[PDB]
């Protein structure tokens, strides 16, 4: 398991749960020195559980899914929540099996559907250590419409931040004070299965991707990553999604 408390954090503490996450994730190889996540693992070993705990103490476990970096659901008290999709019904045949009951939540776990969900982008919505405070306040109880906008603070703040060391450093500057993502975290969350499927096509195509990816830069411009030398790929990119998988 991992851990991640938010009474006294600050950007050390939460750059340490990071790479506590990406170390929990399984791989027996790397491409361009880039863990890559498995194809597929079957039981229980495919579920990391995150242990979160909010500025008083109070914790959710969060269940992840090991291959892709994906929220399935969640412990809260003594009760399990779980995305509406196939993948988290599977999930909750292995975990938080303890609870006294089990809610399906009303939408799928995709930031299209919890976007709707919340009733607003994700643009619009600030991150940062005290926002995933208020997250994990918020899903402590019940409240599907709140819950939404409280799980992509929390995708945002621990997947995200696991897949780019760029998200990483945005949510260490945002944490005594939230500010909504910048134009290139939101760039980048979109394009991680294009990037991870480009950058796993280059071998084999001598560090050249089939297709070029275009992102949104620090500065605000479009710009279109092409090889593995860009710093997306050299310094940015911590985990890679398995082509398997796309
Ligand atoms: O059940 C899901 C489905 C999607 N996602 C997130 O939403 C993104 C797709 O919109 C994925 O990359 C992942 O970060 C989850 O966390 N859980
Ligand atoms: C590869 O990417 C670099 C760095 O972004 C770029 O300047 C260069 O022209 C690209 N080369 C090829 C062969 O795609």
């Amino acid at each position: 398991d991992v851990s991640f408390r938010l009474s006294g954090a600050d950007p050390s503490s939460y750059g340490m749960f990071i790479k506590d996450l990406r170390n929990a994730l399984p791989h027996t190889e790397k491409v361009y020195n880039i863990p890559l996540l498995l194809p597929s693992v079957s039981g229980a070993g495919r579920y990391l559980l995150m242990h979160l705990f909010n500025y008083d103490g109070n914790t959710i476990t969060v269940a992840v899914d090991v291959t892709n970096v994906y929220i399935m659901g969640y412990l809260a008290l003594t009760t399990s929540y779980f995305f509406n999709e196939p993948a988290a019904d599977l999930a909750s045949q292995y975990v938080f099996r303890s609870a006294r009951r089990k809610i399906t939540l009303p939408y799928s776990g995709n930031y299209e559907r919890l976007q709707i969900a919340a009733g607003k982008p994700r643009e619009k919505i600030p991150i940062g250590l005290p926002a995933l405070d208020t997250a994990i306040s918020t899903l402590l109880h019940y409240d599907s419409t709140a819950a939404a906008g409280a799980l992509l603070v929390l995708i945002q703040t621990t997947a995200e931040a696991a897949r780019f060391k760029y998200i990483e450093q945005q949510i260490q500057e945002r944490a005594y004070r939230d500010e909504v993502p910048s134009s290139a975290t939101i760039s980048l969350e979109n394009s991680w299965s294009g990037l991870s499927k480009q950058i796993q096509l280059a071998q084999g195509n001598n560090g050249v991707f089939r297709t070029p990816t275009v992102l949104v830069d620090s500065k605000g411009n479009r710009v279109q990553i092409t090889n593995v030398t860009s710093n997306v790929v050299t310094s940015n990119i911590q985990l890679l999604l398995n082509t398997k998988n796309i």
